[PDB]
């Protein structure tokens, strides 16, 4: 896998961000995770976390996995990094997302995110509290 540069356009919610990628807008949905809806517990906290992470980054990168790059709603599917830190992993490690939507052939970072989830769960953080 490889990390490609992109520019933040706007944060959207806990697991969706709008990026300028190769000069065109992309609504990127984070691979392998599920954040609560804004009307669910920890929803606002998940949105706030991702917004702060992407808005404070000097450098955002997009990394597609090996399988499909667009979902059935027209969103890009990727791992997003903010100054070298993966947003997908950070959300999970904070108990603000669960590992979810794990489809064959787009699951490179599955083990990594499940490690994170295990720690968040042990710590009873947020969703796991
Ligand atoms: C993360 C991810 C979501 N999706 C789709 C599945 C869900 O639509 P379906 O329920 O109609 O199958 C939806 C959930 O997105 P959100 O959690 O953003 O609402 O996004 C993918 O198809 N592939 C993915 O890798
Ligand atoms: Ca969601």
């Amino acid at each position: 896998l490889h990390k490609e540069p992109a520019t933040l356009i706007k944060a959207i919610d806990g697991d969706t961000v709008k990026l300028m990628y190769k000069g065109q807008p992309m609504t990127a949905r984070l691979l392998l995770v599920d954040t609560p809806e804004f009307n669910e517990k920890y929803g606002p906290e998940a949105s706030a976390f991702t917004k702060k992470m992407v808005e404070n980054a000097k450098k955002i990168e997009v990394e597609f996995d090996k399988g499909q790059r667009t979902d059935k709603y027209g969103r890009g599917l990727a791992y997003i990094y903010a100054d070298g830190k993966m947003v997908n992993e950070a959300l999970v490690r904070q108990g603000l997302a669960k590992v979810a939507y794990v489809y064959k052939g787009n699951n490179t970072h599955e083990q990594l995110l499940r490690k994170a989830e295990a720690q968040a769960k042990k710590e009873k953080l947020n969703i796991w509290s």
